[PDB]
This record gives structure tokens, C-alpha cells and sequence, in this order.
């Protein structure tokens, strides 16, 4: 839980925050309200008795069986409408991960090629080796500058910086560690992440974090005489997984002695 | 032009008839003849040469410049007075809608809060949406029982029943459709009702039929466990605009398939 | 360069091929990959800045100063790993004979007792005799069946059969003659094999091919009433150096007249 000497890059797909900490700017993947209107009202024709245009039950999750629109009273009556421009008045949760996809475990669809589908049949390593092997959360060792630092694992650099971020959007989006961005999705299938095969700490994650998908996650170089087609060697320290030998060492070896 | 399964309620402000079909019972808003006497003769002192107490021109509209009282001859002379107890011998038209109010477009004054003043600056919807939107006169579609019925519009239930009414007064007062109760007021300002902005059929009416004023028009429930403070949900079918989802569907959606 | 009437036995220590013609079955003397993993990754801790886990220089000989693992791109990126299961992707040469042993001339270590260490101080014959003496490559004489055959020398039966072999492994392993299996080891120290002492053709080889080590090289008998503890007499024709008088004659005498 300590970023590279370059601050933990976030040119990846999703900022690691819980869904609730996303802004009302879901507009990039849900293009605009002008299409969202029909994207919602198309659902009224789904049921033969149409979906109630008004939400009289008041349940914060508006099941289409109930309604969406809520009419809140005002001074001297004045029934008004709470809101439908912002998205966090009715969804207010993880809307995805309950969809049809992420129920047949088709997580790769809509999560990018960063991940392999947990049922894709990709290559998982069969050998029971442990000499140079990465572990979830890694382990800690004393660095050359005294500070106890975690090495040989995903938590060696995937870290929770909650305070100072400056992503492209240039707001504050608090980064979160693992075991809350994966549990914050609200899935309850422990067979997926925490099965009990092989008694190797990383072989559970190897499903949908496979070898051929983990050794491709690399962003562009600032100055490495390539400026394109990132070579797996000869790159900056951080900026991905297969960039510089420092990365391979941080996830595979100790990189701080032992 | 077909009422709800409950006959088109008329607990609203005005029965939709033309002014002429009103009875001589203007007494509720013009309290009594005992005050109407001075309400009229007060106007004689307005002009410095007083208003002629007799109407010698015989013009059915008695301009105060002319007189009001008419002396009709009888058998063998016998000059008598036609009448001044009934109101339809001299007014016989729409007296309002030519007043100072309804000339500065202050229609809300004396028409209730049902309407917004056409110059009130109330909220008109700016988005050019059409998926679920109401239109004047609506459109027709085949109902589940064969009869072609109009839906998605004001004319979906605002209807001309000319024959059998039974209002509170328990007389026969023939209800009239739109485009004659609005034109029967005799205003000639087409800029008001039929302007040519936005090319949306209901955005013209949105002036003085606004969103915040149309979603409040709701009468009391017969049996909906409230009997007071009508909730926008959980009410009888008819009885207003924001009573039951059936209403919202009748004016917004189709409510009969498509 | 003609084998005994029994095909040139190969129950000896090493098949005479160059290192490259060895199969990926180095497993017998390097027991298994399961130990080879730590046999390699133990070397990363040797240097204080660890050995780069990735080979970015692309030099086919992977100096530990460089790395070993190479990531070759694929269709649409797809960085994959070339191989590390097979041994001929990185060694591809004579790996031995550059080791610490075979640099202090400790060739006997890891070559068996077949050889004496070139600095062992073993007995070399001091007498300048030539009557019955063996020579490298021998000399040729006409056999009893017309075919010119080489006799009185090591090349009298140490021969290059490149085509049909059938060793224990039962594959094809092309046997090679001398001056390429000794030069194919890639040593450049001519002082060792081709010194200029005594002007006797075999006294150069006598270093690390001494008398007491050359007169012990004998395999088991097929049928010689011993079937164990091979007697230097009374054995089959071939099958070693001190087996039958035919052997002593082939290396010492002519055995075909003169
Ligand atoms: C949940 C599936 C809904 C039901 C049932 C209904 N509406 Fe809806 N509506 C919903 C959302 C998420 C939004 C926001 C759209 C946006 O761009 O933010 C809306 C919006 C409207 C609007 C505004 C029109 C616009 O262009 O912004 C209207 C007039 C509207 N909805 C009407 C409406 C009616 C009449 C319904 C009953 C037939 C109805 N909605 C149901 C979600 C949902
Ligand atoms: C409450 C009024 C809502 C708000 C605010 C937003 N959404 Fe919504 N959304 C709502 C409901 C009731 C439903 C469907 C419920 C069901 O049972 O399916 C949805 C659905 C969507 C969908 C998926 C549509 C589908 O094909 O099933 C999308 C992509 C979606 N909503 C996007 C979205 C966005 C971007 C919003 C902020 C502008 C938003 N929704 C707000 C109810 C409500
Ligand atoms: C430091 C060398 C790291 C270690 C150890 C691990 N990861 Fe990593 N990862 C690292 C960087 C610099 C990035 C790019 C960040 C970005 O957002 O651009 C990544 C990215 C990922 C991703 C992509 C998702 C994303 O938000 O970008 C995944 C799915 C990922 N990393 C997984 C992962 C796993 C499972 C690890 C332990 C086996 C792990 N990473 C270790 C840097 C480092
Ligand atoms: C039009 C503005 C009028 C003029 C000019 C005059 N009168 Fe009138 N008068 C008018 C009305 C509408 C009525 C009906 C009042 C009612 O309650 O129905 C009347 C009535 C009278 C009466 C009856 C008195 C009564 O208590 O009912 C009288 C005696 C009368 N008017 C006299 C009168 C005179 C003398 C006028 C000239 C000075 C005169 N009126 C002018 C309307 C109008
Ligand atoms: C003809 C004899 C009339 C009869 C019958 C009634 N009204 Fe009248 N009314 C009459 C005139 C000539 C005028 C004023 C003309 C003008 O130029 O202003 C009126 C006016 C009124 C008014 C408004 C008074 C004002 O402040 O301007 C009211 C509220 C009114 N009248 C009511 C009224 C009622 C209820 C009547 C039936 C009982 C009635 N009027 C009859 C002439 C005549
Ligand atoms: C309540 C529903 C009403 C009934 C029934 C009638 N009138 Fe009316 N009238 C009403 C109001 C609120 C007003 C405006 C009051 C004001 O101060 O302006 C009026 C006004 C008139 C006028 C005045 C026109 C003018 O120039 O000011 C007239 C001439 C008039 N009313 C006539 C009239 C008649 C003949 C009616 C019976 C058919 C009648 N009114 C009924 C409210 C109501
Ligand atoms: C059926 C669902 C309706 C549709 C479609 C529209 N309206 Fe309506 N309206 C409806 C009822 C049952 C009532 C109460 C009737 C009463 O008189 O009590 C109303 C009332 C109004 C009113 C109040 C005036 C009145 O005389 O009561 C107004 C101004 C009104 N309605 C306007 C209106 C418009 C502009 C519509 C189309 C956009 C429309 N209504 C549709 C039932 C229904
Ligand atoms: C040359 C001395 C190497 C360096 C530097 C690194 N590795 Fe290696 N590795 C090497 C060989 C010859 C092999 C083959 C072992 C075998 O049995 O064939 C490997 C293998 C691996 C593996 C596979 C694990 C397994 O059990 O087969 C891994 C995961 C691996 N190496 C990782 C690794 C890392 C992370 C390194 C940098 C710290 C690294 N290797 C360096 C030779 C060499
Ligand atoms: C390239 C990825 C390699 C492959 C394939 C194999 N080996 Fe290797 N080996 C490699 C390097 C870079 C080194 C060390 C370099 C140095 O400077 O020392 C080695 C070393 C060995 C050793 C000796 C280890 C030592 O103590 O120094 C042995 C015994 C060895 N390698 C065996 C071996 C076998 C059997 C292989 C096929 C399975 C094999 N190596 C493949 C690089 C590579
Ligand atoms: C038995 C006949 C062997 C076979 C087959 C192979 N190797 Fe070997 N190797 C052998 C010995 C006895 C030793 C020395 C052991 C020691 O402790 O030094 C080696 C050593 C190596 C080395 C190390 C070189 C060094 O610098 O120390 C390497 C790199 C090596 N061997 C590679 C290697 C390869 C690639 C083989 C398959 C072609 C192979 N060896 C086979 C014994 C035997
Ligand atoms: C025919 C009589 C031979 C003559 C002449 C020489 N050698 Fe030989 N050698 C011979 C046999 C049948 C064998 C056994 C083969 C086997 O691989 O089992 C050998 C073996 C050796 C060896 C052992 C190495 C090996 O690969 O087995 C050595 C080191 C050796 N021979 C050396 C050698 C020398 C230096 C010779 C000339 C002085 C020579 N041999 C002659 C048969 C015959
Ligand atoms: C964390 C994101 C990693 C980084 C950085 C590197 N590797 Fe990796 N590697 C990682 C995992 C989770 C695994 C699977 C091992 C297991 O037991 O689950 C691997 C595996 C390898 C292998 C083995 C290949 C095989 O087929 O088994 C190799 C050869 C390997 N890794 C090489 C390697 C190199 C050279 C790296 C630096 C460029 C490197 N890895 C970084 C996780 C991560
Ligand atoms: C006819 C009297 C209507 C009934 C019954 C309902 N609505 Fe309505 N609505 C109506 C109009 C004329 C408009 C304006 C749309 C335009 O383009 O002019 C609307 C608008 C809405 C909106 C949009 C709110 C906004 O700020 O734009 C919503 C959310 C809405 N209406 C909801 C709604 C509900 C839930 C209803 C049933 C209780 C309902 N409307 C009934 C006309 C009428
Ligand atoms: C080739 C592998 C040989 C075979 C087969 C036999 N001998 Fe040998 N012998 C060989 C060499 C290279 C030498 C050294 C001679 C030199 O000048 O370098 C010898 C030497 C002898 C000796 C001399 C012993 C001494 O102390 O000098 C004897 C007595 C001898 N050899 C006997 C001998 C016998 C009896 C053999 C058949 C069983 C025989 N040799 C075979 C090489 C080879």
C-alpha cells in the first residue's frame, strides 16, 4: 500500500473508488441525458401493465415494478419533483455487478481486456512453485531507508491514497485498497475470489487475473526513446506492470534485498 | 373526448360551458342584487355628465355612454320596464376577458391558482424531448375493447358531454370540448394560445398551463385511506391530474398499449 | 574411423556429439526442472543490484548481467514469453568447459575417472620408444579383404557414424570423429592438447589420457564365462580397451599384418 516513486498512475480503465464516490459524470460511458430519457422510458413498454410513472412506495431502490418519479410536497402543498437529472437519487449503489453480465461471470465484457473471463479457460499455472512468486497483499521488509515497506505482492504498490489525487478530471477521488473495491462491488460469491484450490495465495486470483492478461498492463513512456509501442524493457520505473525491471521485481521479487 | 370511467368530475373551478349557458345564478361570485344595485349605480358618478339612466339607443350591449334601463311600451301605452333582476338582458355575452385584467394578461387573478399568469415567468421545459410527452387533443389508438379511443393528450378525457351532467346544482349544464370554451371567451390574441415557438404541440399551451400548475390539479379521494392531504399516489382512478398512475398514463403515456 | 565388428559401443560416459546435438534431456545430470527453477533464481541474489528478471538486450547468450526472460510480442500486442522449459533457447552452446572447473584444468571432475587431470602428475612414459606404439589417428594399411583400413591408433576404431546409431535412448545421435568433439568444446588452449614435447605423436595426448587411465576402459562381456569382474583377457572382441587381444592389437600393433 505504497505507490511507486511516480504516484500511482491512473491512466487505467476505472478509478478504484466505490461506485458511490463516482461523480454525476457517468456521461462518458452513458453518453448523455438526451439518450438516457429513452433508455429509461423504453422500459415502461416491457411490462404489459406499464411501469408506474410515479413512485408511491418511496423505496430508495426504485424497482421497475414500482415507479421512479417521486413527488415531494412543498410549502402550502406545491407538489414538486425531487430530481431526475442527477443519477445518485435512485441508483445510489453499484448498479452493475447485478446485471446479466456479471451474473454469468462475463466480467471481461464491459471491464476491458485487462481481465480474463473467470470461465474463459485461459492458462493458469499448474506448477506448485514458490521461489519467485507473487502473493496477494505481499509481505513486508525493511527498506534501504528504514521505513517498513511491503514487497512481492499486489499490495506492494496498489495503495489507498484518499487525500491528494489530481486525476485527469483534476478533482479529488480517494483511491481505495483491495478487499473493499472488490468487496464494495457487493458480490457474495466467495467461490470466485477465495476458492481453496492448490493452497497457493495467488492461484485464487489467477482466475480473471491470469498470466497472459497481467503481463500486458502497461501505459506509455515519458522518455524512453520509443514514445510508442512500449517495449517491455527500457521504460520508466512505474507506468504499468511490464514497463521496467523495477516493476517485475516489485511484484515478483523483493527488490529491497529479501 | 371521453371521460374517465368515473364521469368527468366537475368539482373544479368553472363548468366549461360558454358564458351564455350560465344561469342567472351569478350570485355566488357577485354576492347579491342588494349589493349589485350600488355596484351599478356607482358608475353614474364616474362621468361628469352622468350616465343616462335610460337606454334610448336600444343597443343590446348597454355602453355606460348609453343607458341601461329600457322602457318598452305596453297595451294602450303603459310604458313599463323590461327587466333588471335577471342579468342576461344586458350582458348576454362574456363580460369578463375584456376587463382590465385579461387585458394585461392577468388571467390568474380571478381564475384561481389552477393557471399561471401568461407573463409570470414560470418554468417552461426547454428540452426538445418527445418520447413520453403530451399533446393537445392527443392521438387515437384502439382500446382493449375495440372502440377507437384518444390517448396521450388533454382531449383524452376533457370531453363534451352535452346531455346528462348532474353537477352540484343538479341541473343540466352541457360540457363543451376545447377550441370553443377557449375561443368562446372571444379573445383574438393568437400570440397567446397558438404561437410558433419550438414546433412542439404542447409548448404553446405551456404558457399559462405550466408544469408546476398542471401537476397540482387533484380533487379528494372517495376511499384511499387518506381522506385528506391527497397523496399523488394511492388514490382513485379519476378525480384529478396527479391522483393515480392511470391519470399520468392517460396524459403522458398511451395507457392502452401504444 | 571404422568401428569394431561389433558396432562402436556407447555404454561409455558421453555420446561424442557436440553439445548442441544433445536433446533437451539434460535431466539425468540436472535432475529436474523443479530444482532447476531455484538453481537459476538463486543467482539473482548473487549481485547486490539483482539480476534483471527480463532480457531487454536480446543477446542470445543471456549474461546474468543482462536478463534471461524475453517477452516476444504477438498478434495485436499480446506480449508473451518465448520459453524457459527447453534449455536450447538460452544456452545453445557448450555451457561447460568455461566453468571454474575446466578452467583450472580440473577436467576429471565431472568427466569421470576415464580421464586423468591434466595436472594430476600421473605417470607419463619417459622412454623414447617407437616399435609398438600408438599414434593419434593411426595409420592406414590394406586389410585382408582389400579395403584400406586404419590401424595402430585411436582413429582405428573411434569413428564418425552420423546416420544409424540406436543408443539406449533409441534415437539417432550422430557420432563424430576426433578434432571436432575435442575442438567442439571450444577450448583454445593449444598447450593442452598439442604441445611440442618429445616429438612423439601420442605423448601430447598422454596428458589426461594417461597409461593407468587408458588401460581400464572396458565394458561388460556378452558371453565370456565371467559375466562380472571383466578379466583383461578372455572377453568379446570389442566392448572396451582391455577386453580382448584384438583391442590391444588394434591400438598398439597393426593386427592386419603390417
Ligand atoms: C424508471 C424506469 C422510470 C419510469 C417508470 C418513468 N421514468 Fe421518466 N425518467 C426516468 C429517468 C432516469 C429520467 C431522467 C432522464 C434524464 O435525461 O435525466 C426521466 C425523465 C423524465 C422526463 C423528463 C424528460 C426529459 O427530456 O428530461 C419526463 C417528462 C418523464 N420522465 C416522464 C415520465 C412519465 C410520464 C412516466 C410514466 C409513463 C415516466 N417518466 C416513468 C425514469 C423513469
Ligand atoms: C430514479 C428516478 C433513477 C435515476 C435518477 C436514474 N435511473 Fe437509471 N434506471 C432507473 C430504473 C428504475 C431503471 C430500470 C430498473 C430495472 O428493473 O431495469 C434504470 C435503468 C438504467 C439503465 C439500464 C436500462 C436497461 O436497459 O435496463 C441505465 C443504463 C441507466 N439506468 C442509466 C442511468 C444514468 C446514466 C443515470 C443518471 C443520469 C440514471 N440512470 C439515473 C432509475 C433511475
Ligand atoms: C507495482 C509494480 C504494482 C504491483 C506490485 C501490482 N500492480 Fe497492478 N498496476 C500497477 C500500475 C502502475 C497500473 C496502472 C494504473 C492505472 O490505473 O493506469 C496497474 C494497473 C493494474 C490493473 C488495471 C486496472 C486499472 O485501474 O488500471 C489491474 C487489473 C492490476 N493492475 C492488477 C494487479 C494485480 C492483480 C496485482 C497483484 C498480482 C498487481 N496489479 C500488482 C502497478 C502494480
Ligand atoms: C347601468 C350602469 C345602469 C345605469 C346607467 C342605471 N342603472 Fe339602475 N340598475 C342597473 C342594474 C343592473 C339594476 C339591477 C340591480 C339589481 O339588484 O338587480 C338597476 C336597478 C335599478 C333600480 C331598482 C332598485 C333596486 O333596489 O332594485 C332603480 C330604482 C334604478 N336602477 C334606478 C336608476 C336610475 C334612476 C338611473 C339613472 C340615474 C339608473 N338606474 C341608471 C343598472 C343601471
Ligand atoms: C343592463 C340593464 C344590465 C344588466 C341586466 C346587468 N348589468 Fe351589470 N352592468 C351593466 C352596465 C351598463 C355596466 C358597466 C358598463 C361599463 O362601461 O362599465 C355593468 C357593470 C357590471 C359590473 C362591473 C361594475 C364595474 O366596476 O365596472 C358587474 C360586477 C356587474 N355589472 C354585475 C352584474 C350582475 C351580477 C348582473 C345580474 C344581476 C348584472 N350585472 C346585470 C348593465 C347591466
Ligand atoms: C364567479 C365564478 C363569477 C361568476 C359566476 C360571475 N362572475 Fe363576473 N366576475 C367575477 C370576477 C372575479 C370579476 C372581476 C372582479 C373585478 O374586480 O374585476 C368579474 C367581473 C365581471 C364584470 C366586470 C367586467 C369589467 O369590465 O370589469 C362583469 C360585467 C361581469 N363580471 C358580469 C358577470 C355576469 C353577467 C355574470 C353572470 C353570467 C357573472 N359576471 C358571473 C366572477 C364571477
Ligand atoms: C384525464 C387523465 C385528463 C387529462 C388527459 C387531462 N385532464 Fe385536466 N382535469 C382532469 C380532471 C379529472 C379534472 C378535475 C375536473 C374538475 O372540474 O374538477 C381536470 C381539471 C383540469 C383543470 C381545472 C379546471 C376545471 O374546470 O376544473 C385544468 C385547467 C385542466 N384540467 C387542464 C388540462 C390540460 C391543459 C390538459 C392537457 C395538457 C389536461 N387537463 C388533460 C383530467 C384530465
Ligand atoms: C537467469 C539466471 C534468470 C533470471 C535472471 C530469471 N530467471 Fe526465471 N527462470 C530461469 C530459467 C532457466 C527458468 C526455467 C526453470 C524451469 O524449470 O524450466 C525460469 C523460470 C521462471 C518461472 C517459472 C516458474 C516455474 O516453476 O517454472 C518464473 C515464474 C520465473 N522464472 C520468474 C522469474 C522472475 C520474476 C525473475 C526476476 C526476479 C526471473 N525469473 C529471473 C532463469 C532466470
Ligand atoms: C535462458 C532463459 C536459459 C535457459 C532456457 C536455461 N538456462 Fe541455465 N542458466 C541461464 C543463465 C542466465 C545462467 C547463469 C549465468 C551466469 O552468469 O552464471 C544459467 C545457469 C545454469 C546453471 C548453473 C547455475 C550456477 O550455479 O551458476 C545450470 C546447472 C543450468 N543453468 C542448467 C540449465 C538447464 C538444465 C536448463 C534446461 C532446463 C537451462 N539451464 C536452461 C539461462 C538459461
Ligand atoms: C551429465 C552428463 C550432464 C548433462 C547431460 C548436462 N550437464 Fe551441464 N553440467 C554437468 C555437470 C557435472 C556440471 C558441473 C556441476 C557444477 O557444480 O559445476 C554441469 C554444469 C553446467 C553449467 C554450469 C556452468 C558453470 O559456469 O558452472 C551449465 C550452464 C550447464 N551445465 C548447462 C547444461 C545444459 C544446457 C545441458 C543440456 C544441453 C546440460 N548442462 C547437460 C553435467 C551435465
Ligand atoms: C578399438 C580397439 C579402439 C581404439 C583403437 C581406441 N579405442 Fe577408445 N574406446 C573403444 C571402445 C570400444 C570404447 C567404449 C565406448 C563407449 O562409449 O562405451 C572406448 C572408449 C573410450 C573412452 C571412454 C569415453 C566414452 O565415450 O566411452 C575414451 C576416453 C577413449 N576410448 C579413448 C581412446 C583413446 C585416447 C584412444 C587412442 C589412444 C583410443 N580410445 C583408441 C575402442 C577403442
Ligand atoms: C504483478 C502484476 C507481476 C509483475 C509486475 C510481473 N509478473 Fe510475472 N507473473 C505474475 C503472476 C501472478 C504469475 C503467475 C505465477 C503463479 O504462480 O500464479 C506470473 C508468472 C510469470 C512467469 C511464468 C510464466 C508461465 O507460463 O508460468 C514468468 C516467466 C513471468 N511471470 C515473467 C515476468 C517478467 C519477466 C516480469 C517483468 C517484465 C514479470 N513477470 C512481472 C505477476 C507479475
Ligand atoms: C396532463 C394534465 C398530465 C398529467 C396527468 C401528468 N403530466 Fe407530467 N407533464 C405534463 C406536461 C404538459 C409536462 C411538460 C412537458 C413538456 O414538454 O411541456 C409534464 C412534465 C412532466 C415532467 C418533467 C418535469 C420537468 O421539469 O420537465 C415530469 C417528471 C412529469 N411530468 C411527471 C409526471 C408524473 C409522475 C405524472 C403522474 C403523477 C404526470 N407527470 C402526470 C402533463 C401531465
Ligand atoms: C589404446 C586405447 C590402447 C590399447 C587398446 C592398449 N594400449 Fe597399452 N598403451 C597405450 C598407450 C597410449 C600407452 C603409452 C605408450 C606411450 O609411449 O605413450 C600404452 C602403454 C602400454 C604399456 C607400457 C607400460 C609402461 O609403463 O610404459 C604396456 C605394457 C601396454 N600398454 C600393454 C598393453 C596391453 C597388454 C594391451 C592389451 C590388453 C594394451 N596395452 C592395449 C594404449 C593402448
Amino acid at each position: 500500500a505504497v505507490p511507486p516513486p511516480p504516484v500511482n498512475q491512473f491512466l487505467g480503465i476505472y478509478d478504484t473508488k466505490f461506485p458511490n464516490l463516482t461523480k454525476a459524470d457517468c456521461l462518458e460511458c452513458h453518453v448523455s441525458d438526451t439518450v438516457l430519457v429513452q433508455q429509461h422510458h423504453a422500459l415502461i413498454n416491457t411490462v404489459t401493465p406499464p411501469a408506474s410513472c410515479i413512485n408511491t412506495s418511496g423505496t430508495v431502490p426504485p424497482t421497475l415494478a414500482t415507479g421512479c418519479h417521486v413527488m415531494v410536497p412543498d410549502g402550502s402543498g406545491g407538489f414538486t419533483f425531487q430530481d431526475f437529472r442527477n443519477c445518485f437519487n435512485c441508483h445510489t449503489q453499484t448498479p452493475h455487478h447485478t446485471s446479466p453480465a456479471a451474473v454469468a461471470k462475463d466480467c471481461k465484457y464491459c471491464h476491458g481486456n485487462f481481465i480474463d473471463n473467470p470461465l474463459d479457460g485461459h492458462y493458469i499455472p499448474t506448477y506448485s512453485a514458490s521461489s519467485v512468486t507473487p502473493m496477494p497483499s505481499g509481505r513486508s521488509v525493511t527498506a534501504t531507508d528504514g521505513n517498513v515497506v511491503i514487497v512481492q505482492g499486489c499490495e506492494a504498490c496498489h495503495q489507498a491514497a484518499p487525500n491528494a489525487i489530481d486525476p485527469k478530471t483534476n478533482t479529488v477521488r480517494p483511491i481505495f485498497s483491495n478487499q473493499d473495491t472488490h468487496h464494495g462491488t457487493g458480490i457474495t460469491d466467495c467461490n470466485l475470489c477465495h476458492n481453496t484450490s492448490s493452497n497457493v495465495p495467488i492461484r485464487q486470483c489467477e482466475v480473471c487475473h491470469g498470466v497472459n492478461s497481467l503481463h500486458n498492463i502497461q501505459k506509455d513512456s515519458p522518455n524512453a526513446a520509443n514514445l510508442g509501442t512500449v517495449k517491455p524493457g527500457l521504460e520508466d520505473l512505474g507506468w504499468g506492470h511490464i514497463g521496467n525491471n523495477w516493476d517485475c521485481q516489485g511484484c515478483h521479487w523483493s527488490w529491497f534485498g529479501n
